[PDB]
């Protein structure tokens, strides 16, 4: 089955940005296959996606019902394992024989033709018996390229349902981590972690260098590296002859936005800055931005632009690293 009894409906906190998910998959587990078929949850990373399916799947599991689990790559991965060695036979049978079928992470259905083909069928005969489907993806149905148009329009027949890791949400998850790892429920550090994590991966991580360093460690550790962060700032400053007030603002300059540019690049490149960090570096706050400057900096290594920026970088590290 692939069952991992860690997740449980009863330890998801809900929140009204997981809400309709839970409530629904909720709604079906009392009505098994009749009631919602197929479910699709949809959302980005670190969401309860995964966490949701594999509750659903421990409960019918504790309830007697017959249930797999598995990510689509998986599927996709044992399908072709199964076809060579001659039993492409069992794989259906097995997938056609369950109560619950969980696949998670749709979107890595694409490409993979004969894999969508198989799930069709197999999502089918789950369907005319009234056995329940429940998948997730990181996006909606229709923004899922590669994956036929028949299998978008089943999914699109049943219930489709996003699913938010809200703020309300973090900070209760974030109460529960801080017990799981023997931190106190600080208000500083509970607030340190609302802002500056969206992710149980991210807290945990935080949460880490925490029992490492401390937490006043942690945050003395950041601040050098914002300040490092500046010094890098300061030098393509002096270089390119922008001072820090100025290369420090939306001015399109282009004597500016090229030092914008490069320096952004070089905090990424040069002090492994998350893209945050440098956005928050470069006092702005949103996503866009950041990505496609870097991008431009790469256009130019189509050996003309990168043998400066290679300059830049090791100049950079030998003065600010
Ligand atoms: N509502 C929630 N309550 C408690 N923990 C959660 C919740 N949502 C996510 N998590 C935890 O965060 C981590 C990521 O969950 P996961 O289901 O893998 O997200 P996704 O599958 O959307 O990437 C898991 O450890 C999960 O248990
Ligand atoms: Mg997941």
């Amino acid at each position: 089955d692939f069952l991992n009894p860690k997740y449980t409906l009863e330890n998801f906190i809900v929140g009204e940005g997981n809400r309709l998910a839970y409530e629904v998959v909720k709604e079906a587990l009392e009505n098994l296959g009749s009631l919602y078929n197929p479910i699709f949850i949809y959302g980005s990373v670190g969401t309860g996606k995964t966490h949701l399916l594999q509750a659903a799947g421990n409960e019918a599991k504790k309830r007697g019902y017959r249930v797999i689990y598995s990510s689509a790559d998986d599927f996709a991965q044992a399908m072709v394992e199964h076809l060579k060695k001659g039993t492409i036979n069992e794989f259906r049978n097995m997938y056609k024989s369950v109560d619950l079928l969980l696949l998670d992470d749709v979107q890595f259905l694409s490409g993979k033709e004969r894999t969508q083909i198989e799930f069709f069928h197999i999502f089918n005969t789950l369907y005319l018996l009234e056995k329940q489907i429940i998948l997730a993806s990181d996006r909606h149905p229709q923004k899922l390229d590669g994956v036929s148009d028949r299998l978008v329009s089943r999914f699109e027949g049943g219930i489709l349902v996003e699913i938010e890791l809200d703020n309300k949400t973090r900070f209760k998850i974030i109460k529960e981590k801080l017990k799981e790892f023997n931190l106190e429920l600080r208000k500083e550090v509970i607030d340190y972690l609302l802002e500056n994590t969206k992710n149980v991966r991210e807290i945990e991580g935080k949460i880490k260098l925490i029992k490492l360093k401390g937490f006043e460690g942690l945050e003395r550790k950041e601040r050098k590296e914002r300040d490092k962060l500046m010094q890098i700032v300061e030098f393509v400053a002096n270089y390119y002859a922008v001072k820090v007030e100025d290369i420090l603002s939306d001015k399109r300059n282009k004597r500016t936005s090229e030092a914008r540019k490069i320096a952004m690049y070089l905090c990424r490149k040069v002090c492994s800055a998350s893209l945050i960090e440098i956005a928050r570096a470069f006092k702005r706050k949103d996503h866009t931005t950041v990505i496609h400057a870097i991008r431009s900096v790469e256009e130019e290594k189509k050996r003309k632009f990168k043998h400066l920026v290679g300059f830049l970088e090791k100049q950079a590290f030998d003065k600010i690293c």
